[PDB]
RNA sequence: CGCUGGGUAGCCAAGUGCGGAGCGGAUAACUGCUGAAAGCAUCUAAGUAGUAAGCCCACCCCAAGAUGAGUGCUCUCCUA
């Protein structure tokens, strides 16, 4: 199930073997592979991953980097955002100077910092999205958000992904 | 102590002070992010993040007979 790689996003890519480093327009990454996989710099436009000796260690790893490799890309030439949505009454979402805080029913404010790679803004009181470049810190940071105060199933009351499902029950 | 009434230091508690800290490290159960085999999905057979009175260090004392006997400063080795 692999595809070869979509790369005429005016992104510069370099390799020293065992390496992959990719620099574009907004930001750059890095990746090492271990000797299994190999890639070549196809000079057609796209990029295909080749594997080593047929084994199950392969075929698992085959269809692995191609979707890395892909994020990789995307990730430079575009970026990505993740949303959220805040339900409860009182709960809001500030940025003050740099970090954020939040306000989720405790009796205190939480406060954690965002890294300098990662984006963040804020529209209505009570929502937030994230934007960044790489999925894992991207993907990571808004988890952190939601498990400060997941949501109930009673009233749904805390944050949530976009386009996804709650279990609601009744209270009463 | 003939029997009693008081008693300094000392010893002692019922008296007087102090103590149990850590946004330090790694994990269990659990929740996860990213995401293949299996075009979907999946917390994972790549990687990675939160987190226990528990585990390790940190706190207090002992400690180079630690025969693996350590380290550093200083001193002494006269007369014919
Ligand atoms: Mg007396
Ligand atoms: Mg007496
Ligand atoms: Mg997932
Ligand atoms: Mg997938
Ligand atoms: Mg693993
Ligand atoms: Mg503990």
């Amino acid at each position: 199930g692999k595809q070869p790689i979509t790369v005429p996003a005016n992104v510069a890519i370099a390799m020293e073997g065992q390496d992959l480093k990719v620099k574009g327009p907004l930001g750059e990454l890095s990746i090492t592979y271990p000797r299994e996989v190999l890639v070549e710099k196809q000079e057609s436009g796209f990029l295909r991953v080749r594997k080593a000796v047929e084994t199950r260690r392969a075929n698992q790893m085959h269809g692995l980097f191609r979707t890395l490799t892909d994020n990789m890309v995307v990730g430079v030439s575009k970026g990505f955002e993740k949303k959220l949505q805040l339900v409860g009454v009182g709960y809001r979402a500030t940025v003050e100077g740099k970090d954020l805080i939040l306000s989720l029913g405790f009796s205190h404010p939480v406060r954690m910092a965002i890294p300098d790679e990662l984006q963040v803004k804020v529209e209505e009181n009570t929502k937030v999205t994230v934007s960044g470049r790489d999925k894992s810190v991207v993907g990571q940071f808004a988890a952190t958000i939601r498990s400060w105060r997941p949501p109930e199933p009673y009233k749904g009351k805390g944050v949530r992904y976009v386009d996804e499902v709650v279990r609601r029950k009744e209270g009463k």
